[PDB]
C-alpha cells in the first residue's frame, strides 16, 4: 500500500488530510510535537488504529525514519502550523519574522528537500502543502504569518516545474475559516461555533456562511494524492468557502 | 438520482464530464450542436446508452427541457468552445470579437440566469464553467479569444460569491493542452500525439511533459459535483500540466 | 507635438486624464457623448481652451478624424464606463451582460483594431484603458459588469505581448473610490464626501480611508503615456487606495 | 529637503533609482556593502556629488544614522539581491534556503521594522521593495530564490494595509531582465549586451524584446516617491517588459 506522511496531525488539516487518506487505503505515518512524549503518541495510536504515529520530529529524522520502517514515502501531506500573531510592524521583533518564515517556509521546504531524491528516482510521489488563504485577502497587521504562508505558495508552484519532468505533482491547499475542532490552529470550536460575534463574522465573511469541515480538507488531499488529477499540478487552491466577501455601498442589504 | 447537464458533449471536456458523471451516479443529460440530427442524436444515444443526449440547442430552451423531462438541474457543466483564431489585433474585425465573447462568455452567463432560480429556491446545486488557462500564460496575437476566457473565469468567481448564501458552489476549470481525441477543442490526436514537433512542443510547455487525460478532466468535475469539497467555491482551477514552463538563461538545459 | 485621445471624458478618468496630458504637452484630442450637441461641445471648448474635443461618437470615425484633422494618434486612453446595476443572476437579462461586455470590452478593442496598424507602421504609441478594480475585489451581485471589466483587463496584458514588438506599451488602470467630481461614473462628491455613510464607508474599505484623487489617477496617466516607463507594458495597476481592506475577528479593533 | 535611502546601491536597481531620487530632488543616503571600506565609500562620493554614501550595514544602525544625521528617513527603498543559484530541490542545504529568505525577505522586514515609528508619528512616508518578477514566470530550479521574492511582494502587499491608516504607501517593484551596468545583479552589459546567446534570448523573453533601462526603474521609483500617485499603495509593478513571452503551437512565426 502507498505510504502517506501527514505532519502536526492534531491541528488545523491534520486530522482531516490523515483519516480521509487512511479510509482511501494508504498506511499514513503521522507527526506530531506531543509525539515526543510515549504517553501521547501510545493514546493517539489507541484512539485511531487505522493510523501510525511517529516520535520523529525534524524533517529529515521523519523522512529517513518512515522511509526505513514501511519502505518509501509516497505522498507527503506538509500540515504547517505557527500562531497568528498581529502587530503593527514596529512592535514586531524581527525574531517574530524569523520564527515565522523558519515554522511555515523552512519547514516544508526541509521536507521536501529531504523526500525529494527518492521520489524522483522511482518517478512518483505526490507534495501537498497545507498553507493558508490569508495571501489572498490579508488582514492588516498580519505582516509576518501572511507573507511567510505566500512564501510557501510560490515554493509549491515553483517546485512544481522541476518535480513535472519526473512525475511528481505538487500543490498548496490554503485553507481559511477551516473549522479545528479542539486546536487552535486555527479555528477551535470555542469561540468559533460557540460565540455569537464569531458565528456573525464567519456568516459575513464567508460566501458559504459557514465555517469549512475537515472532512471537505481531507476529501481534497485524498482526491489530490490519489493520482487521479495529477494535471493540476502547481495550483494553489484556496479552501475558504468563498471568502473574502467585500463590502458593499451603503444602502444595499447585506 | 441527481441531474447533471454537460453541453458540447462531443468536444473540450464534455466526454471526460459526462462519462465520469455518469460513473458517479448522476443522470446525465447531453447536449451539442450535432444533436440537431435526430440521426446524430441517435447514434450517440446507441455508443453512450448510460448518456440522455437532449436536442434543445440554446440555454433557456434547454435548461427548461431538461427540468420538464427530469424533474431539476442539480449540476451545469458549461463546457463553453469558440475556435481560437490567432491574428494581429487590426486584423480582425470587431464581429471576431464578438462571436468569441457571445461563445465564452454570454453562454455560460445565459445558462446559470436560466438555472439560477430553481437551484436558489432548493438552496442546492452546483455550476462548473469549463473554461481555459491561456490567460494564466497568454500566447501573442490571440486576444479576442484569451480575454473572452478571462471573462467567464471571472463570471465564475463573482457568481460564487453571491450564490454561496443559497448553498450553490461555483467553479471554473481552466485547461491547457487537454487531449480532446476526435474533437479539434482543443488538442485533437492529430495533430498532438502523431506529429514530432507537437509532441516536442508539449514536452517542452507543460511541467508533466504530456497532454492531460479527459479521465483527469472528468475527475476533477465529478469530484466538485459530488458535494464533496464545495469549500473551495469561487476558485478557478488552472488544468494545464504546469503550463507555462518560462525559458530559462542560455548555459542552462531544457 | 504628441497626440493624445481620452473617451468619455467628462467621466470616470477623464478630467484627470486630459488635464495631467495636456499639462504635460499632449494635444488632447477629446470624446464624449454629450459632444453630439454641438452646444455641449462648444461649452466644453470655452471651459478648457487647453483640449479639443471632437465630436465623433463611433471608435472608427474617432480615430479617422483625428488621425486626419492632427497627423496621428500617439496615446489612446480608453476611459470605458457603463452604469454598475446590481442584481441577483437570475433578474438579469442576457441583453444586460451584453450591454455590459459592448461598453466595456468591445468598445476599448474596436478602439485598439482601429488605431494599431498606424502605431504599429511608425513602431511608436502609448495604449491605457481604464478599467476597474472590482475583479479584485468583487461585490456580491454585480456580475455582469465585473466580469466584463476582467475581460478588459486581460485584453490590455495579452495585447501588451503582441503590440511589444512595434514598441507600443499596452496598460490598464483599474481604480476603485476614484472620486468623480459632478460625473455619476463612479464617486461622485455628492454622496461620497457629503453623505456620512457613504464617508464612513470609504474610510473603512480603503486603506488611506479616503477616495483617490483625480490628480492621482492623471499623474499616472501621464507618466504611462511619457514614455519614462515602457518596461511596465502589460501591468494592470489596482487604483484603489489598498481596497480592499478585510474585515478581520471580533475582538480586534478596526 | 525630502530624504530617501536607497540600499545596495551599486547593485539591481540601485543607481537608477539613486539617481533619479537625487535629480527629483531628495537628498539620498546611499547604502552599499562596499562602504565598509573607507576608500570605497569616498571613491563614490567623489564619482556622485550628488548622492551621500553610508557606512552602516545593518538595518537598525542604517535607519539610526540616517535620522540624526538628515532629521529623518522620508523614503525608503530597499533595494534587496542574493545570488541567484539554481539547483535541483534536493540539492540545496536547508541553510541555501535560509540565506534566500535572509536576504530577501528579512532583511527589507528589518527595515520596515525600524523607520515605520517615525513615519507614522508624522503620518507621513513611502516605502518600495525592489522584489523580483520570477514569481510571476518562475523558472525551474529556483524554488529559494523566487519563493523568497513572492515573500516580499506579498509583505509590500500586506504592509500597505496597516499604514495607509497613517498615509504611507507601500510598493513593490519586481523587476526582471532590467540591465545592471557592471553590477552582477542580475543583467549585467557582459553577457546581456554582448554575447549573441544571450542577446538572442532578451529579444525572445520580453515583449518588447530588450532590456529594461536603470532609467525607467529610476523613473518609477522616483515618480512612486513623489507623493502624486499614492492611491496605488499595496501594487506589486511587474518591470519585466511584458516577459514571460509564452511558446507558441508549432507552425506558428516567433
Ligand atoms: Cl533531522
Ligand atoms: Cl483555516
Ligand atoms: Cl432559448
Ligand atoms: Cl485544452
Ligand atoms: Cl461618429
Ligand atoms: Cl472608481
Ligand atoms: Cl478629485
Ligand atoms: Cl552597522
Ligand atoms: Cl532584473
Ligand atoms: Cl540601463
Ligand atoms: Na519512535
Ligand atoms: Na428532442
Ligand atoms: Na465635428
Ligand atoms: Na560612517
Amino acid at each position: 500500500h502507498a505510504t502517506a506522511i501527514v505532519t502536526n496531525v492534531k491541528h488545523f488539516g491534520g486530522m482531516g488530510s490523515a483519516l480521509r487518506l487512511s479510509e482511501a487505503g494508504h498506511t499514513v505515518l503521522c507527526h506530531d510535537e506531543s509525539f515526543k512524549q510515549k504517553k501521547e503518541l501510545e493514546a493517539f495510536a489507541e484512539t485511531y488504529p487505522q493510523l501510525k504515529p511517529m516520535s520523529e520530529q525534524e524533517p529529515a529524522e521523519l523522512i529517513r525514519a518512515v522511509t526505513r520502517a514501511y519502505g518509501q514515502v509516497d505522498v507527503l501531506v506538509s500540515n504547517d502550523i505557527f500562531a497568528p500573531e498581529f502587530r503593527p510592524i514596529d512592535k514586531y521583533t524581527v525574531e517574530d519574522y524569523r520564527g515565522a518564515v523558519e515554522a511555515l517556509q523552512i519547514r516544508p521546504f526541509a521536507l521536501v528537500n529531504a523526500v525529494a531524491s527518492q521520489m524522483k528516482k522511482r518517478k512518483s510521489g505526490h507534495i501537498i502543502f497545507i498553507t493558508s488563504a490569508t495571501p489572498f485577502g490579508p488582514w492588516k497587521e498580519l505582516s509576518t504569518y501572511t507573507s511567510a504562508r505566500a512564501g510557501a505558495n510560490t515554493l509549491a508552484n515553483v517546485l512544481s516545474k522541476e518535480l513535472g519532468e519526473y512525475n511528481i505533482p505538487v500543490f498548496a491547499i490554503g485553507p481559511n475559516y477551516l473549522h479545528s475542532e479542539d486546536s487552535p490552529y486555527f479555528y477551535p470550536t470555542t469561540p468559533w461555533k460557540t460565540n455569537p460575534k464569531h458565528i456573525a463574522h464567519v456568516k459575513k465573511v464567508t460566501a458559504l456562511q459557514r465555517l469549512g469541515t475537515q472532512k471537505e480538507l481531507g476529501e481534497l488531499v485524498a482526491f489530490l494524492a490519489s493520482g487521479s488529477c495529477d494535471y493540476l499540478t502547481g495550483q494553489i487552491f484556496w479552501l475558504a468557502g468563498g471568502f473574502p466577501m467585500i463590502e458593499r455601498w451603503p444602502g444595499m442589504p447585506e
